[PDB]
DNA sequence: TAAAAGTAAATATGTTTAACCTGACATTTCCG
DNA sequence: CGGAAATGTCAGGTTAAACATATTTACTT
């Protein structure tokens, strides 16, 4: 449905965030600790784990950088050009980067279309 | 004048992996 | 045509996550 990109972060993140150790949640994550993940919205997208702690931010309308450029017919660095080298670009464009991967969302890269 | 020792789970630490962005530059497309 | 803007190549560097192992906690005997 709808996504609050200030309210999204990385496992890393949101493990420090929660007062815990940088590979927390990844750990939680990775040995299917249900009693830690139950507490939270969370996603693996690419590489990044993503977690919020609001439960109406549908974390599936986030989309890599690179899933988005193929989407498009582009080349695999094609987002990650316009946000390093041309910002403007992304005005009124939704995305967040979060350190290994820089995301858009389902709803941004339509309005980036019709640009 | 309880403490020590054991313990399994939770949590933290150090090291490596794979994602994928960065950065310099090349090439293609747009539009006068 | 021609310059500018957009988009492309790819090695390599930086990152979060994964991994492997150790330490701390919570608790019992």
């Amino acid at each position: 449905g709808k996504i609050n990109l200030n309210q999204i972060y990385t496992a890393k993140e949101m493990s420090e965030r929660i007062g815990k150790n940088r590979n927390y949640l990844s750990q939680a994550y990775r040995n299917n600790k249900h009693e830690i993940l139950k507490n939270f919205n969370y996603r693996k997208i690419g590489g990044t784990i993503i977690f919020s702690d609001n439960p109406n931010n549908d974390l599936s309308q986030l989309i890599t950088a690179k899933e988005a450029s193929q989407l498009l017919g582009k080349n695999d660095e094609y987002f990650a050009h316009i946000y390093k080298r041309f910002p403007h670009r992304l005005e009124g464009i939704d995305h967040i980067y979060t350190g290994k991967t820089l995301f858009l969302t389902k709803e941004s890269l339509e309005v980036f279309k019709k640009k």
